């Protein structure tokens, strides 16, 4: 029975995950601030989200350790206890919004990608983001919470003077703020346009690759139009495929070369020289060995560098909402179903413990997955 042996197990769990989400998210910081290759706007947002994570081991499990007491304290000042780990939850939905974001101009628009992402501007947009998770997640305090109806027994029982209550989280915290506010509106849509954000992206991303490969058998098939033909009104049909063909792949060094040999070709094939066209259209075939190939796997290879790193937020993304989700769900049975019994305190604090250990996940996901982190890693702790 013993209250304090189930909570003793309860707190040295929670000490546990504080520890490490202090130490790995450190260690993030301290890579991204030595080495220059990780300062990029992308990586500022990393950043944000680990000085929340360090946020959530320093001073929301502490929190949560003192809130599971029950305390007497002033129902504001328990409020702010109870509220402060929902602005570190709102920072990092932001802070994993703007990284989707990010990826999906990286992607989308490469052309204008620098121009428009800059680093000081993405400080303005962190400090923003800091700004409206401390209005999102204290709003409670503002009077939307329960401390005007406090429970008189549970504070007499207690011990409690005069204007305190015993400081417990749904007792104070009301559940149509945590359901109607919290979880649907500042929770669920940002997670479902994230979703959509990264629909798009492997989409794009897709849509890229088939039209490099799609400009490339082009190019290819006319090649073969133009050397088994016998009528010169094909040579010039065949190879004005390839031009265009030839700038999209451009846009989309020695390109010059390609397009110059297709022009002397065409000219050709319009003067009714056919064989000497088609022995010209031959040579296409030697820059393309030399240049259009380069730029085609190329392109492929910073394209697919791309995809792996949108998937390495992208799984970011999904542990954030795996880790919260139950959480949240546990509060909608609470919420919606008053018939039910309330979900077993075991329950409740298994689903505490795993929001936090969501504050460890993230640098474990940085070191297998990103090589200039790891290296970083690795060189630090020698
Ligand atoms: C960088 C840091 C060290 C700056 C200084 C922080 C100080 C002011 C903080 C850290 C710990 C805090 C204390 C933690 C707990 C309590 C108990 C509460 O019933 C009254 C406030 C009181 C006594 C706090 C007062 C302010 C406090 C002393
Ligand atoms: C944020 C950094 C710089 C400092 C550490 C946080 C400090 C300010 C926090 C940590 C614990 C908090 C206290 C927790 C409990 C109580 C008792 C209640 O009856 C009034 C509010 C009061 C006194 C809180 C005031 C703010 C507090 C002291
Ligand atoms: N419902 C809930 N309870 C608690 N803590 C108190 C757990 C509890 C619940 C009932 C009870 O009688 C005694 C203790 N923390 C909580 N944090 C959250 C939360 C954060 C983000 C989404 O939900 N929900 N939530
Ligand atoms: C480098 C230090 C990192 C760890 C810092 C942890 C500091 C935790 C700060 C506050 C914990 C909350 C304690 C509140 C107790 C209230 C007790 C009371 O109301 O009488
Ligand atoms: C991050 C800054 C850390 C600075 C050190 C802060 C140290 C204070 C930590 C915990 C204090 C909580 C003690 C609560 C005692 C109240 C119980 C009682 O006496 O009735
Ligand atoms: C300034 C930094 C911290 C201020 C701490 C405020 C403590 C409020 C005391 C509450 C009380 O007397 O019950
Ligand atoms: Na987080």
């Amino acid at each position: 029975a013993p209250p304090i042996m189930g909570s003793s197990v309860y707190i040295t769990v929670e000490l546990a995950i504080a520890v490490l989400a202090i130490l790995g998210n450190v260690l993030v910081c301290w890579a991204v601030w030595l080495n220059s290759n990780l300062q990029n706007v992308t990586n500022y947002f990393v950043v944000s989200l680990a000085a929340a994570d360090i946020l959530v081991g320093v001073l929301a499990i502490p929190f949560a350790i003192t809130i599971s007491t029950g305390f007497c304290a002033a129902c504001h000042g328990c409020l702010f206890i109870a509220c402060f780990v929902l602005v570190l939850a709102q920072s990092s939905i932001f802070s994993l919004l703007a990284i989707a974001i990010d990826r999906y101009i990286a992607i989308a628009i490469p052309l204008r990608y620098n121009g428009l992402v800059t680093g000081t501007r993405a400080a303005g947009i962190i400090a923003i983001c800091w700004v409206l998770s401390f209005a999102i997640g204290l709003t409670p305090m503002l009077g939307w919470n329960n401390c005007g109806q406090p429970k008189e027994g549970k504070a007499h029982s207690q011990g409690c003077g005069e204007g305190q209550v015993a400081c417990l989280f749904e007792d104070v915290v009301p559940m149509n703020y945590m359901v109607y506010f919290n979880f649907f509106a500042c929770v669920l849509v940002p997670l479902l346009l994230m979703l959509g954000v990264y629909l798009r992206i492997f989409a794009a991303a897709r849509r890229q690759l088939a039209d490099l490969e799609d400009n490339w058998e082009t190019l290819n098939d006319n090649l073969k139009v133009i050397e088994k033909a016998d009528n010169a009104a094909q040579v010039k049909d065949a190879l004005t495929k390839m031009r265009a063909a030839a700038l999209d792949a451009q846009k989309a060094h020695g390109f010059d070369i390609l397009v110059g040999q297709i022009d002397d070709a065409l000219k050709l094939a319009n003067e009714g020289k056919v064989k000497e066209a088609q022995a010209a259209a031959e040579q296409l075939k030697t820059t393309r060995n030399a240049y259009i190939q380069k730029y085609l796997e190329r392109a492929r290879s910073t394209l697919q560098k791309e995809v792996h790193a949108a998937k390495s937020a992208a799984i970011i993304a999904g542990l954030f909402a795996l880790c919260w989700l139950p959480l949240h769900i546990i509060n909608c049975f609470t919420f919606f179903c008053p018939d039910c019994s309330h979900a077993p305190l075991w329950l409740m604090y298994l689903a505490i413990v795993l929001a936090h250990t969501n504050s460890v996940v993230n640098p474990f996901i940085y070191a297998y997955r990103i090589r200039e982190f790891r290296q970083t890693f690795r060189k630090i702790i020698r």
